[PDB]
């Protein structure tokens, strides 16, 4: 049906995009980047993340496909050599759709609210000075965190920043989010859990300022300075990202290919 | 209905057990340690684990309750001072039952099979020499693990051995198991994922010997030498342990009380 | 001889400072904050670090003493209740001087040089985007580091930021520096050593930009944005900080009191 | 002068050994495996460790050389293709000798003493049940360790078991030993330092039993069950292993070749 193609913007990806558009012109496929049903991302995971956020208002009407022109991007299913096969299989449809969970971040201020959706993770750090927040889980005070910051990851995000922080890798069929620490301070007077925490759907993790109320909050690639923050709330989103699958590429094989050998 | 009480066996726990039996004698409660419906464990988590394995054939007919006579045992909900309140609330029933997931371990041999159920975890180490196994996830070869051993944990087990190995803490409403490494070797020629792995229901993790076929396999407290092993299979059990709850004691508050402060 | 006293600046520390000056007025002690021989720091480790950097040009003519008015500051040897004993013992001198190693950081630019001395550590992060540096040890290319940043610690600094990053704790009689990673990326294409690295005197660790040349460099509490950086060089300083000791307080007991129990 | 050659024992190493003996027969070199001055090890690091322990009584009269017939063994300096060059350079002598520190382990019993020398590390675990020891540093009680065990490493050993336990890598010019934890238990009631600890020469680390007095103690490859143990003492040895060097192969380049790329 309606489709669009985003490109990393180097010569290789731009030309691949033009060739796929040319191939799509031989089928009942309309190029439409306002209301597409298929969104093809040609580049790396950064490119794929930008495509996700470009259309995060129509996630229920869109199936995503990634082509990796560099190395194996984690959200990519195809090499550039298979683009013609992809054009052909996509045009005839009848594919499988799989869905990964997403993370909802709510930022509340004094004398307002903003919500963000993350495919990989949302992190919080301070605006320069020391980072201290109270961690509140389903309204019970769990810990006072002192350190560099905190990272809340989706399942598919667990192989990204979460992994570098010592977090566990979670299969994306698990509707959950995972909280990892960035360089926590632990001594006689300061104490955190240390371990990563995995939360199910409907659990709410709230960060509440102790002194400083300015924070640098990242959502996937995007990092914003937020001022006069009263609370940051994390929960598994009700929204999901949908992928168009045309063949078996299991998550654990994807992990193996990216970290063990390929 | 029918109940029984296990004791750690020190004077404190034995006397508490006798007093609870005396109190139960004032209600329509029959002591029966062959087919109980309530199993009370008075002691620590070691005592509770022994009670679980004492009745792992009737897990669907039993609700467990733990009283901690030492520190806060993780599976314990009551201090000894509340035993009389527990006797009274139990006798009148109408309580809530909550269920935690369990781990199934299957051990196959050459020229046979044995299955085990774990509330905390199942671990594998070698019989002395080097430990090398191929890790196979849903029939795809994921990695060749070299090191001290491997640990597969239930959700409620994530706060136990799993935590000491760097694993994530998982809420027990998540039907999953978590695989953590014990001192993996990683250099130019040997490579493991490093990170803990969290698997959903119906995923099968199989360990297959490379050279030596003798392994020391632990299931909760119980450790056995297994010889001529062809495979060790891990999967989330279809069976669940049921707890009798009489008041709110959230898992994350339980974690806070055990590791942060109480 | 000549002495001065720095205060954290709260009422408790200011009054303690005034009382010690009054007590010192009964001995042959001159208050001189231009060329002191004893520098007393009343506050926490932040206060002590500021005193160190206030006089880092006269480190060979100064013995430092710390009084902790909050909790046990790691560089502190005295509680406020012993200030009168300290005044008396200091006035009569004949004490022991012990010396801890320091870290030298050299920052080179295009179309210039700046050097800094650290008592705790020096860290490097990027100016916002991705952090990528080549790590060069004694002129051999060791690794290309991708991640959040890097931390180079002194021995006495190993209990500070270094500890939160998984670094080892080193006794300060060892003339060394320790390099720890902040959230390194490790996959099929990107590879770091992972482990902390401990370097002896005369080894030089050089960080060289790969793309972006702007970095945020911290030295103890002080963090500066450096632009147009060609190289960051780390080596154990030839300079040392000298402490006035009046009684045994072993480093490992200091570690025990701060992290295990007191 | 006098030399001997140990072989891994496969065909490749045995034949290389015979060829080197044949080449040595053309110089003033005598084969003597009772009082050699050069000890050549042909195999892996396991082979080299056995050669070290074969002659640990004459460490001051011996310079070691390793040839790796498998991958790059860490104590190996030569590939088999350079054996003829090695024979020639060795025969004419005038080489450089470098020395690495060693670890002394003393095991005391009730109603006796045994000492062991380690090139890599010495570890302690329990005889099956729980492992609990009091850690005493220079006669001050530092911590009560509960967990799987403890590992004390030499500098050159830091790239071996120590690395897999999260320990730091230390340059061998530093006369030190490093203590790392194996799966320590840390909760409200049990507390260890967590971090690796690096000790200088003359510091003594003593492990003292709390309940069970039987331990499995490993020294490099060799693991023995020790019964009725009163104390295990660790200190940097006064003895050193000497290597014959014929060219520059820096330790950090050795680390790079083994863990980053070669
Ligand atoms: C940074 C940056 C600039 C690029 C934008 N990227 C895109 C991505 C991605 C992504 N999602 C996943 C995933 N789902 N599974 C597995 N792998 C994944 N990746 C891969 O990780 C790398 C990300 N970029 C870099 O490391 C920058 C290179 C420095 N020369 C690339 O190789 C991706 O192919 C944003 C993502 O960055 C992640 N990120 C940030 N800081 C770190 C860090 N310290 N360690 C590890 N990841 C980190 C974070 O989660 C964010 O969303
Ligand atoms: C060992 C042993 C002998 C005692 C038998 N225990 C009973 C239990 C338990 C248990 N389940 C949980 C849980 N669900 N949540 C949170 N906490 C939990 N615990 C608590 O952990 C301790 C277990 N025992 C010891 O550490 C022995 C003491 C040494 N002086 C106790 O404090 C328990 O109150 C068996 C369990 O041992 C665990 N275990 C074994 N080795 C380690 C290790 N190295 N680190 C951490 N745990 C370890 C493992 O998972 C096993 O099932
Ligand atoms: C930050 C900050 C503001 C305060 C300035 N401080 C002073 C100090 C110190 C210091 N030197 C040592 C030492 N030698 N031994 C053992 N302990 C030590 N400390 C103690 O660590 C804490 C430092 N400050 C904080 O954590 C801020 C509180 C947040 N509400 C205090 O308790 C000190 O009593 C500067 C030092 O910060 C260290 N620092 C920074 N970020 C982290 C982090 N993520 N984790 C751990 N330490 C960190 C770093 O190395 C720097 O030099
Ligand atoms: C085990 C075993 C049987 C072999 C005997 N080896 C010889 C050696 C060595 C050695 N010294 C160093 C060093 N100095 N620098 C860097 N690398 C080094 N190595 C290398 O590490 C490996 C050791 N063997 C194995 O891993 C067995 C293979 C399993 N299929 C080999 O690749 C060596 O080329 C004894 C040494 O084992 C080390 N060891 C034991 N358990 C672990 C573990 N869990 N993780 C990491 N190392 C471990 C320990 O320190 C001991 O001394």
């Amino acid at each position: 049906m309606k489709y669009m193609i985003t490109s990393k913007g180097d010569e290789k990806s731009d030309l691949l995009r033009l060739n796929m558009i040319a191939g799509f012109g031989e089928y009942d496929m309309e190029y439409d980047d306002v209301e597409p049903e298929i969104v093809i991302s040609i580049g790396g995971d950064g490119t794929f993340l930008s495509a996700f956020h470009q259309y995060e208002e129509r996630l229920d009407e869109i199936a995503f496909i990634g082509i990796h022109t560099g190395h194996l991007g984690f959200y990519a299913d195809w090499r550039p050599a298979e683009a013609d096969k992809l054009v052909k299989l996509l045009a005839k449809g009848e594919y499988q759709k799989v869905s990964y969970p997403l993370l909802k971040t709510t930022v509340k201020y004094g004398i307002k609210e903003a919500t963000y959706l993350a495919l990989n993770e949302s992190t919080v750090k301070s605006s320069g000075g020391p980072f201290v927040v109270d961690v509140v889980i389903n309204d019970i005070h769990f810990e006072r965190f002192r350190g560099d910051g905190l990272c809340m990851s989706t399942p598919s995000g667990t192989t990204a920043y979460n992994k570098s922080l010592g977090g566990a890798l979670m299969h994306p069929s698990i509707e959950a989010m995972q909280l990892t620490e960035m360089a926590s301070i632990n001594n006689r007077v300061y104490r955190t859990i240390g371990s990563p925490l995995v939360f199910p759907k409907h659990h709410v993790v709230s960060l509440q300022p102790v002194n400083d109320k300015d924070f640098q909050i990242s959502v996937d690639h995007l990092s914003i300075l937020h001022r006069d923050v009263q609370e940051i709330r994390y929960e598994v989103s009700a929204k999901k990202i949908h992928f168009a699958r045309f063949r078996s590429f299991p998550f654990w094989r994807r992990v193996h290919d990216s970290f063990i050998e390929d």
